């Protein structure tokens, strides 16, 4: 018998779940600071009115608030470092996020830079970012406390330590963070999530599936995440399409919000693999490409590569994924039973209209070697966690099959 | 549609899982203190040799160690308060537990008393213990850090904030604790667990099932614990009997150790209900009665009472339990489908030889009103979490049916 060995690490988590829980953003933030910077996108939270509510709740609680509504999708080092300057100039002592993964990651990055800086600064978020064997700057408890109110059922960033920041100079899009950047309080408000338009619901919904399906097949044992990851796939297949077709289907929104929370906890305990490692340089070199669409456009080839070079333990995991996708009935540990996850995958991608080759997104074949370099330089952890080896030419071939 | 509302709270968790992970008890304890008190039972850890190993690893790591091997099953206030005096007399700054729930709870209690005490003491663990509407003493970060190495696949105490301490004067056996008493590091060593004799494997195995089955049916929504609780029941039904019949079945031991870890995390997020609330005064008034056997001897009547006074949401949960116990195939939300959990329960109790009336344990009918008073005084939280009301006469009747 092969013995089981693993180490489970999950930072303290405090999740407020329900509709209208934005109410609490003020009371909770006060416990951590008296003056907050409110990190958000540029239009939607404002247009929908939740920006005004959050500011009200914060002020009403007694938290003086500086609004930083500059976060564009796929946040950049410049937008994080410039928000940190505002934290240092205004003396903010707590970072509050209201938005999607782009807002919550920019918030964590701002908390890192501002907490480790001198008076005027002297450090950039990129110092914390992996890059080859570059000795990163340690992320310590100096990191400012973070309050995260997610507006999308996609990234699970409200319950992960990670921030994914793009460097426009290098085009790298690495993730980084630890227990000191895990949000102190996480707010999931169904009234905010239900306003996701259909396309946004589909994109972010598939990010949930991408996290848990990679967490399950990551190398090694990780049994504390597996039940959460499995349950998330079951919720995706049962409720994601319901949420896209009817944004006001509250039960479907609640299930995706729980599934997205599962993915955050699961992704903290375990980790993503080749699919995420290759989707990052896509959004890094093509910033107008959504993270979820990049994941979808390369999933089929990647899952086929891991299955063809896999073993019975990995095949058993892909088989459970297929069952959770309603693509099969019995779990088995063969190459054939694992292949049914590819059929269930294609079905999920089709029902969501996410099955597009990279060509239809704007990616060009000339960019392959650069994106491959980007995957290994900035996502080495994901490549290592993948259940099967991949050389630099394996990844180049995968990219071209996805064109 | 009924909206979903819940708050998830889980303290930071650090779990080292494998065989021979007692190796790490020294390195990990050093990160938290230089002089530890080693809290253990009186004979088994010593007889099996793991006491000598732990002391070695601790010394070898540079942690001077004072051994307190006085913990008897169902720890008492006196044994916790006397261990705290040794912590204060010797100047220990970290509490290390090597044993079952009785050792790990006594360790948490020692950490509480010693951390909040003056020079000589002036406070007892009972000050922290619930007792009617008695204003308990707040448990704060003053609590000494705790390192927990479990020796049994039963209580999940290595990943819970709780300590269950008996007061011999009152006979109460309440549980108490919070984030400040959650072990900093948790070590699960298969080489220690596999030495559990058959009866101990059966008793502690059923405590795992008792936690998760009550966590699932606790009142309100708690979806972050449910997948872990379900997966634990599946592991119990598939592997617990294998572990009892062959203590050296390593895969069965690993599954019960994971299932026991599931139960700890689940019991932290959710909570136990009537079964635990009534099993405590049993061990409180009859200290030689094992916690797990007390749970088993009252389960059938309690589960029948909750099912008869339940609703469709509660019935659906008991139905999922029945499916996980191999007692049924389809999940449904009816009284009939829920009743199949009782059949699967009786099957589990029979295969483990735990189906004994309270009479065969030594309980006497004259003790009913006292045990009922004990349930409400010291386990009010569990009664409140139960999915259906229970009056004081409901609990008296339940006790007599279990005789
Ligand atoms: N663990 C982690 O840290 C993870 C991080 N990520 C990263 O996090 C980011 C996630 O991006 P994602 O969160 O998917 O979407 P983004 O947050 O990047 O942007 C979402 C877009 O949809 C709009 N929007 C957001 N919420 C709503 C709503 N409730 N109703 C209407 N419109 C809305 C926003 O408007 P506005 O412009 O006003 O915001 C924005 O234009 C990506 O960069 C991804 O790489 C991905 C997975 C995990
Ligand atoms: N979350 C919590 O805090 C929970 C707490 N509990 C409480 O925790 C306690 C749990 O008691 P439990 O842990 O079930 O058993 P105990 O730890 O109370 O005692 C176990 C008995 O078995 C022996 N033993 C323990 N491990 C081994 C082994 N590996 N090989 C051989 N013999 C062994 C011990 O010997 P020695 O005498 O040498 O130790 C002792 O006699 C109970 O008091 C229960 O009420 C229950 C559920 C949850
Ligand atoms: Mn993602
Ligand atoms: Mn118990």
């Amino acid at each position: 018998h092969m013995r089981m060995e693993f180490r489970h690490n999950l930072p303290s988590s405090d999740i407020i779940f329900g509709s209208g829980t934005l109410e609490k953003i003020g009371e909770e933030t006060k416990k951590w600071g008296d003056k907050a910077i409110l990190v958000t996108g540029k239009s939607n939270m404002k247009k929908l009115g939740f920006l005004a509510d959050a500011i009200d709740y914060l002020e009403s609680a007694g938290v003086e608030t500086v609004h930083y509504g500059e976060i564009e999708p796929n946040p950049t080092t410049t937008v994080v470092d410039e928000g940190a300057e505002i934290v240092l100039e205004e003396g903010c002592d707590v970072v509050v996020a209201l938005g999607g993964g782009s807002s919550m990651d920019a918030a964590k990055g701002i908390a890192m830079v501002a907490g480790h800086s001198a008076e005027e600064r002297d450090i950039s978020v990129w110092d914390f970012a992996p890059e080859g064997d570059k000795e990163t700057k340690p992320i310590t408890e100096k990191t400012l406390p973070v309050i995260a109110a997610t507006s999308t059922s996609g990234t699970g960033s409200h319950v992960t330590p990670y921030a994914v920041i793009t460097n426009p100079e290098t085009k790298g899009k690495p993730g980084f963070g630890n227990k000191h950047s895990f949000p102190k309080v996480s707010i999931v408000d169904i009234d905010i999530l239900k306003e996701m338009p259909p396309r946004l619901t589909a994109i972010t919904g598939y990010d949930v599936f991408s996290h848990v399906s990679e967490n399950l097949t990551a190398k090694g044992d990780h049994p504390t995440a597996d039940p959460l990851a499995i349950r998330a796939i079951e919720y995706v297949t049962e409720y994601l399409l319901r949420a896209v077709e009817d944004g006001e289907d509250i039960k479907a929104r609640e299930k995706m919000a729980v599934a997205d929370t599962y993915a955050g906890l699961s992704n903290t305990i375990s980790g993503t693999t080749l699919r995420h490692a290759m989707a990052h340089p896509i959004s890094g070199y093509y910033p107008d490409i959504s993270h979820g669409q990049a994941l979808a456009s390369i999933s089929v080839p990647i899952m086929e590569h891991n299955i063809e070079n896999g073993d019975e333990k990995t095949w058993e995991r892909y088989s459970r994924i297929a069952v959770a996708l309603d693509a099969s009935k019995p779990v088995d540990n063969t190459r054939q039973a694992a292949s049914k996850a590819v059929d269930g995958l294609k079905n999920l991608l089709r029902s969501l209209d996410l099955d597009k080759p990279l060509s239809e997104l704007g990616v060009e074949e000339e960019k392959i070697p650069e994106m491959t370099e980007g995957a290994f330089i900035y996502m080495g952890g994901g490549i290592e966690a993948n259940p099967v080896d991949v050389s630099k030419e394996d990844v180049k071939e995968i990219f071209r099959k996805s064109l």
